[PDB]
């Protein structure tokens, strides 16, 4: 199983998940500083990313790991609140700039291509206080942050992810309120956040395109979380239609405007508009794009960035009682197959990635695809000789090879989540996604390879499978 010559083999991190130094060198607080510091059992064991992997202090150790793997690409994020303590360029933290420039220069020294995420679930607290993604102000704030990053780092960085998993963010932060700012707004806040996230991304694309592309010659997208979805009863038409609609709701809601025509999917507009009217709203809970907005949003991604972990079965569930929520809007329920293995929400369904890649190819005009996250967690106690987890990886790489060979999908980069065991949001350190083990009790935060690391290094070196 030889992969294409020049295939990208990568690993990913995120600033809040690995950096620590949450208040080092004049860094401003982000929403995760505030949220984890509040405690109240919203995070496993009231854990924080105050130190995490200590990557702000221990970049040289991360680089060792990257070199050991022989990665061709390394994905990481820029901390907005580290670079710009108040969110704006009124005050620039030079030690922040120096830090990321050291990552970039080191990677390039070593032939490793950076894939850089501007914003990864971690708003500066100041900007959240001014409304976050629920308010229009955020669009210009984000656009200006993006231009600052393009300006500062774009002479060396050519592959950008503006926003990590805008779909997960919308839902977790603003609808369910499981992420900061932590207030539930079922059926309402998610759609408002999504609307501003889409606009902000499109604006940053146009800024790149107008101001930076000619000289810098890079490409810009945003990453979208994708769960592959199958009908619960494969013969049921309503289930078949419900699985399709569930894909449309969680993935195409974002990807259609940006890649296709600047507007939401029609089934999304019609389902939400209908429930909204029955609920006594004078306007749909899904904000509309203006005609000018549709034109600005359409075609604002240079490649398709997808993050795949798992699959679910979908059953149609009529919203008889007119209940308020995204699931109720889509009129679906989801659940695993009893046969599937899992750690946390990650049910091991490798063929899901093949189905997804074919879907993306069919739906989004055969685009260039980067898988900017894929991986598997272990629970404590996590064995260093993680032979069962490596087997999940092996099967996943077989599905990628099939998608390339059989389905002719233009998959160019695969990025493993994660380089390091890290702070897995609400799960804290209890979910270990790393190729490298990290001891969080040890003040030196030593990195030690899992078996997966050794095995991944072989895949990369051979550019393919046994
Ligand atoms: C990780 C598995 C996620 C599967 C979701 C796929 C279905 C897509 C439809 C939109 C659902 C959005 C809400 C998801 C979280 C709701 C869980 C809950 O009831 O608290
Ligand atoms: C508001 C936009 C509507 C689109 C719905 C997007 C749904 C995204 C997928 C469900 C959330 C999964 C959360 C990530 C994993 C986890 O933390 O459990
Ligand atoms: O949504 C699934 C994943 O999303 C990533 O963006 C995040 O960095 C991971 O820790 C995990 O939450």
């Amino acid at each position: 199983m030889a992969f294409p010559a020049g295939f990208g083999w990568a690993a990913a991190t995120a600033a809040y998940q690995v950096e620590g130094g949450w208040d080092a060198d004049g860094k401003g607080p982000c929403v995760w500083d505030t949220f984890t510091h509040q405690g109240g059992e919203r995070v496993f064991k009231n854990q924080t990313g105050d130190v995490a992997c200590g990557s702000y202090t221990l970049w040289e150790e991360d680089l060792k790991c990257i070199k050991q793997l022989g990665l061709t690409h390394y994905r990481f994020s820029l901390s907005w609140s580290r670079l710009l303590p108040d969110g704006t360029t009124g005050f620039i933290n030079q030690k922040g700039i120096d830090y990321y420039n050291k990552i970039i220069d080191d990677l390039l020294k070593n032939g490793v291509t950076p894939i850089v995420t501007l914003y990864h679930f971690d708003l500066p607290q100041t900007l959240e206080d001014q409304g976050g993604w629920l308010s229009e102000a955020i669009i210009e704030s984000f656009d200006k942050y993006a231009q600052f990053c393009f300006s500062t780092f774009g002479d060396r960085v050519k592959q950008w992810i503006t926003i990590n998993e805008a779909n997960v963010l919308s839902v977790m932060s603003y609808d369910l309120g499981m992420f900061p700012p932590g207030i539930p707004h079922f059926g309402t806040g998610g759609y408002q956040a999504a609307h501003n996230l889409i606009k902000a991304h499109a604006r940053s694309w146009h800024s790149y395109d107008s101001l930076f592309r000619k000289k810098q010659k890079g490409m810009v997208s945003l990453s979208l979380f994708a769960v592959w979805l199958e009908p619960a009863d494969p013969n049921s038409v309503s289930d078949q239609e419900a699985a399709k609609r569930a894909i449309t709701f969680h993935l195409d809601l974002f990807a259609k405007p940006i890649f296709i025509d600047g507007d939401y999917p029609e089934v999304v507009k019609s389902q939400i508009a209908s429930m909204s009217q029955k609920q006594g709203y004078p306007s749909s809970r899904l904000p509309e794009f203006t005609e000018e907005e549709k034109k600005m949003i359409k075609g604002t991604a240079d490649f398709f960035a997808v993050q795949y972990y798992t699959t679910r079965l979908i059953k149609y569930q009529e919203n008889k009682k007119g209940e308020l929520g995204i699931l109720q809007d889509a009129e679906i329920e989801f659940f695993p197959d009893p046969s599937w293995k899992n750690v946390d929400w990650i049910y091991v369904v490798p063929w899901g990635v093949c189905k997804l890649l074919k879907y993306i190819k069919d739906t989004y005009n055969n685009p260039v695809i980067y898988i900017t996250e894929n991986g598997f967690p272990q629970s404590d106690p996590a064995p260093l000789d993680d032979t069962q987890r490596w087997e999940y990886f092996r099967q996943t790489f077989q599905e990628l090879f099939k998608a390339i060979q059989l389905d002719k999908v233009n998959l160019q980069v695969y990025c493993a989540w994660s380089l390091l065991d890290n702070f897995e949001w609400n799960q804290g350190y209890s979910s270990r996604f790393g190729l490298f083990h990290v001891d969080f009790e040890d003040p030196a935060r030593p990195r030690v390879p899992y078996t997966s690391a050794k095995e991944y290094a072989k895949i990369i070196r051979n550019n393919g499978l046994e």
